[PDB]
């Protein structure tokens, strides 16, 4: 493919891509291997927000009852949220925090989503539900005062049109929940950004009727929110693991579009739309999720994501998590971008690889992205996803690119199938579950991306980088002016050392 | 050609070669920049003596006067050793001291070394420099202990056959040092290993000539210290670097085994032999240093050395060096392992490759190495040195290589004249002198090894490594036993994940 | 009173008090604020062995079934403890293994015990009991090197004569569960050292018994496991706190006293005695733990108990802990040595100061130890313990201490009710449930001990230190030789400068 | 003295204090020890910008020739200022760059000062001179590019005035080497802020003379810059130290008043002023600076210098300096805020104190500043400066408070002569030169203030604190709201602990 580069841009390419990322429950921000994770993850992309589950769970341990006198009081315990959020501030990372799901001694009900078995009920008394979300919220306030809380979002819930998440689907009493919380939010502080409704795919009149609801009634809505995925149910179930099929990316982009655009026809056409979870499977043990297909796949959404919505979320930065146990091995198919020791899987690297692009957008088009940076370098993601099965599948893209200075660095960074993939190599370890540290040593420095760099001179004041991407590579490429030095080594001559020229 | 590695092995691959490194001027342990150098250094070698100059330089400070009431009296500052031996315990290196050279105030003349001015003058009171002596070894006890300074080796002098490094040559004036110092140290405490002659090379009858003036005058000796290059005299300079042309490593290990010899053949037969100072070149501005040539060629130098010398230094561990002024760009030739920012150099990797061979000797030939660990692993390091001029020029390896373990995990990692070689980047770079902190990672990426898995079958209990080693690659394989586990992921299946089959 | 320290000492005092620590359950390992709290306490005080509910329990997750080939199988996962042990030996800490509770998969009924839920039944089947601890002590070995495990120790259960811990306290049904355990550890390796009946006081015929168990069946033991506390039933409950009185430590050292003397009757006279849990109260809501009374009360034991036991481990080393729910305050009553923000408590310095005393035991009563040092130096920890009621409550102290001197440096650190006593200024505080890092930071500063320094002449050979000991302090005096450098600042007169004379 | 402290303030206290500090020259700035130092200094005490010596000096290594054919021909080597500033950025630092000493190549003379023999001649060609500049500054812009170089400020030369500093303290030709250097600068950018003449003080018609010599051939000044002391020529001298009597802190005061007034009085009236350096004693080996007095006289300078300067830099931030040689011992009277092994003197806790206030100035007179913080807390730094020798010499101050709060934590920080006071300790030590670890972690743990908390009610609507300075105190005290929780630990009573009430 031969694409030509314009010099100009009119576009900008927005950080909606990063602007959030996915967890597992909060409860595990307390562990060291979390954070671990969490401090690669902003180190090398840099997410301002984080959104999880499990905020009003119990293992993070704010909602209790308590026998005082000999009435149950609600007792709210921050010891744990005040670290994970504080933890979570100092890697520069904020809380899109999540009211779920409902404290088991607040449950009206015995249901349970997940291993660590969130309540899905209703709370069995919505003046202690809005007491509960009056107590956080303002619990954060008093620690992080309102300026930084303000630049929070607080979503309601999880997917409310589930049966697992939430008692019988109850639309009704989803928008009962929402108001009350929402009314609890703003009576808070009236800036503080709530909304909903948290829906997966599948079901989106949720959201119309959801903003009918808001609109009718009068409800604060400061965002929608939704969920997406392209799996197909699983086809095939071990104890271990979920595989399933996957529609195309642009599923997932018209997922978006669609939903922008139920927004534009509701009585708040100017919402902001997050896709609060995004992956390709929605199960956490689905193998998929440590392969570079899923690297390749969610480039595109990165790519374009951002023309449709404010932000969207990829669930999750790391591979702890316990929605369906502890991990059975070191690549169990877990959401994470970062596996356990913090061994990026390819897709951590797409994000890396988004995180090096310029504001200004040059050319966009379904399999790359070039943008110019404010230095004037130039930088790529390509990718190429292949969802079927076969080898080889290289695609050569051609791309001829405006440079005005004589000469050029490239460095350009492959991870794919070979290269910057640990799951490729813990295969050929005897996919170890538990791996020694040697070997955990070694998936890491596998894990790295392949980096090739030259100098070339451009010709005509052009460049014409042949890239030659492999089956579900991502790349970044990066054209730097080469302000040359050379003629300051006066008399250097690598022809005076053994063996150079 | 084909190597018949043999199951078992009577000999034992030594430690020798990782004994001790060299070092810049011990002032220079001071920077911050030296000490994250030490410190990544010994993570991934660990070295157990450091050896370099400076030590009664006036920079580190230990020797003043001072005049208390009416009277130049000798002071001594331990404030600059005491931190960095310190520092080197803290990163489990000892000092191989080497008592040099002449504080300026102990000084009999005005000839200095370096642009850091040693000077290199007997001292102008001999009974000063005694006390000099006891003084610092004294102070070492006091401040570590007996029992760990008596795990410390002590040098004497430096180079005093070399005219810039020891006023006229004096041979004669040389052995009244050595005598008057390896006296004070065993006044001390006689368990404290003193030697000389640290001589560079080319008049090797001072090997002789010293054990004579000590057999005769019944000095201490406790080993005999000596340099090692192979390097010419510089035959082109620019402001900037020293060329030379290099002996192959054959006349390195020739030079250790004539002074093996020569030490068998005089009144202290048994001595043991420190190879102090050893380097391709002796000039810390010659390029060669920072190639992959100087890891290929060293690495004959780790593989053999042990059998004719107790140890050999590398001069040097790191860039941080100043004998020939601050390094007037990233890549300047200096003797370090690792380059300024911790960029490893190619010889870095070779001693690290020499780190993970293990103890049992399998196979040796003059371009690699083949071991046995104690897990029953194999680790072989090979090497492709080529000095002649011109590219291509790659070596076909056959390893035939024995283990009753069926399955085999074979870590291979490169470093040659594309992978591991920040060196051939910079220079695409445009030898940025003094790069931005983006071209220096970027150096960092590419400084790594290039590391190759796969999983093999062994058949009839053999595995065949057919090795392509490119110009000047020195690659470590290591071939570990698969106790596979992918059994006990029952349906297992990557044919159900998108893509993969 | 008055005291003459012997210039020489007869016996050690041995290292027995910091052999073992106590640990809330070992998911909790997983905690970055566990290990950080784990770090602080392997700096300050070296504890050798860590000791912990919880191995087999669910959060860590180790036993499992897992639908395989149409049948329930285990499942071992060890991606927790594998990161809880490793971190443990990172810290140069090895397990005091603790075999419980039982798997909620292997459980035969459905008591539990904690918040946390570890089931306290029989395994449904002793040969799956058999097969885990085979599993999980293989995979040890496997993980970590035989020679490293067979360094560990192995307790089966914990106080199975509480009806709490184990179904009915049923004796024989623990007698089997042990002699399960135990053969199934030797069946591993024979020289793991397996004990028991790890039970709590108040029955110590379950030692006799269980011993006699032993000799009849010739069931492998290695030790005698106890815990010992000395606090009575609750008297008051709070929503959040257990209020106890306390029995003096003489109390707890007759414990130990009593249970050696019941192994020297039977028929293995000379089995180790560890003390695998030790504290005043058993609750981990009891305020006291967080007082300088626990550190005053506690010091006896450091004092004393190696006279009796090989082992006595403080429960626990962390507030990181969740048997009553997660910690509702800062000073909640919980076991640690050290509360949440790594703030030491008073007890933590109790450990500290005998961490600093000598292997010759110099003196000792029920008040203080006197050792010296090797470098000469003495180390003498005092407590006064004030169990009454009340203020005022100082006890003087008269030393008399021979030193081989004449110029002495003095350091005398204390903690009391003052002084080192975080929970005395967070009541100050407002006892902020959940304070900001500010008041955190605070605490901490303020959690440190008082040092008061000072130089004093011997006379005679001889310094006699006055000593005043505030209600609950613990106190540390070193005495160290000063080596003056002063005559060696010749001049010097700190009259010469502004103000000082 | 009571002082009825108001509840608000019209004015702001600036923050000038700490806009700059000291340094020793910018080559030391690579040790490790000097950045441990500048981490503490800038997590404890904020400081905007860091002010030394040797930009140009040899050991940073810049300015070289370099025979290039027959010709000498100039060379900067940015590798170790490079490594430097980025030290900096990344510690929150900027360079308040001085452009000296003069680079031996550049040198027109042989004339040096300090031990590390910076260059104090004229250059030996003026066009050379300004090409360093402009080489320096545009290499500045080019790392680290011009928004934030723009934000750095640039003194030219040294004390000029001083013949040590400067041949022949020849007025003209600074002014000659001012110009050229600041037309150097602002030819690169004119928004570069470059100043002079960096006079010390009894000397200044120079500024005069100076602002004339620049109004009246139109030379750039941005700022004019000074130093101030008020140590007399020393009295007495060892062969380590320099003893000064010390001008009260008021005539540093009159100092920054008067030459803000030639100012005011000058061609440019409204230019910044900053005091580039002052202390009490101007040499590095006077022990005033290790002491609390030093401290205390300081606090009056920080609290008021910013009336008069823009800022004020503390010469310097710590030990790590070499003008009069390596340091003799641990406290051997250098500038240092910070004694090697980051023990921060007194005069450190000063900064720190002084950065706990708040904008807004409740009351200030000559020995306090009391502030209200936005979150409505009080603090105060308070001292007590006693240049007389003797003992005791205490000061109460009553400050009475108004707070409607009904309660209030307190928190108080001392060091005086007693407490935070390492020197005192290390002199109890016998003045060890070259201190074990072992004494460093006693005088750091000594080295930190003492700090007193409690709880007080208010009466009245209003707080009476007596607060006792004894000699030489320098100490903070904070009052902060309690919102006491005590309510909702419904139950709680400490009486049902042992020993409590
Ligand atoms: O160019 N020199 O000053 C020089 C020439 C030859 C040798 N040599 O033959 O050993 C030499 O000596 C040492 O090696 C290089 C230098 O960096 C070391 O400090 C010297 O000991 C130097
Ligand atoms: O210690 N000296 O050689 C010296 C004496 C007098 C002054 N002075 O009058 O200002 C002085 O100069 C400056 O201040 C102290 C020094 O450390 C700085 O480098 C100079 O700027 C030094």
């Amino acid at each position: 493919g031969v694409v030509n580069v314009p010099s100009n841009g009119r576009e900008k390419f927005k950080k909606n891509w990063k602007f959030c990322v996915g967890t597992g429950r909060l409860g595990l921000a307390l562990q060291k291997e979390y954070l671990d994770h969490l401090k690669l993850v902003q180190e090398k992309i840099g997410f301002r927000y984080i959104r999880g589950h499990g905020l009003l769970s119990d293992d993070v341990g704010i909602y209790r009852e308590v026998e005082i006198d000999g009435e149950m009081k609600p007792f709210y315990n921050f010891t744990y949220i005040d670290r994970i959020v504080d933890s979570y501030l100092a890697l520069n990372i904020r809380p899109f925090i999540e009211f779920g799901f409902m404290p088991k001694a607040l449950a009206s009900g015995d249901q349970t989503v997940f291993y660590w078995k969130g309540n899905v009920t209703p709370p069995k008394d919505y003046n202690k539900w809005r007491d509960l979300i009056v107590a956080v919220v303002s619990h954060f306030i008093e620690r992080y005062g309102i300026e930084e809380v303000r630049t929070w979002l607080f979503e309601v819930w999880n997917a409310p049109n589930l049966v697992n998440f939430w008692k019988d689907a109850n639309k009704q009493e989803y928008f009962k929940l929402y108001e009350v919380t929402a009314r609890a939010v703003k009576s808070v502080d009236p800036h503080l950004q709530v909304g909903g409704p948290a829906i997966c795919g599948g079901s989106d009149e949720w959201i119309t009727d959801f903003l009918h609801f808001c609109a009718e009634r009068r409800v604060p809505v400061d965002f929608v929110s939704r969920h997406a995925y392209t799996s197909k149910a699983p086809h095939k179930k071990t104890f271990e693991y979920y595989y399933q099929e996957l529609e195309p990316p642009e599923d997932m982009l018209e997922q978006f579009k669609t939903v922008r655009a139920l927004i534009r026809q509701s009585p708040f056409p100017h919402l902001p739309l997050h896709i609060t979870e995004y992956n390709t499977s929605y199960s956490p043990i689905n193998p998929v999720h440590d392969t570079a297909l899923n690297a390749a796949y969610i480039a595109r959404i990165l790519s374009e994501g951002g023309d449709y919505v404010d932000s969207f979320s990829y669930w999750t930065f790391s591979d702890v998590f316990e929605e369906m146990d502890v991990p059975k091995a070191l690549f169990h198919g877990g959401f994470g971008l970062v596996a356990l020791h913090s061994i990026p899987k390819p897709t951590f690297h797409a994000f890396t690889f988004f995180n090096a692009l310029g504001d200004e957008l040059l050319y966009r088009d379904g399999e790359m992205i070039v943008t110019r940076r404010k230095d004037g370098s130039i930088a790529a993601v390509l990718w190429n996803l292949v969802m079927e099965k076969g080898e080889g599948l290289t695609k050569e893209v051609q791309l001829v690119i405006p440079v005005s200075e004589s000469a050029v660095f490239i460095k350009r960074q492959i991870v794919n199938e070979q290269y910057g993939n640990a799951w490729r190599v813990w295969k050929q370890m005897g996919r170890p579950r538990f791996p020694s540290r040697q070997a955990v040593e070694t998936l890491r420095q596998v894990a790295q991306p392949h980096v090739m760099t030259e100098q070339r001179r451009a010709t005509d004041g052009v460049i014409h980088l042949s890239i030659v991407l492999s089956k579900n590579e991502v790349t970044l490429i990066e054209i730097e002016q080469v302000r040359d030095e050379t003629s300051t080594y006066v008399g250097l001559d690598d022809g005076e050392i053994t063996s150079y020229s």
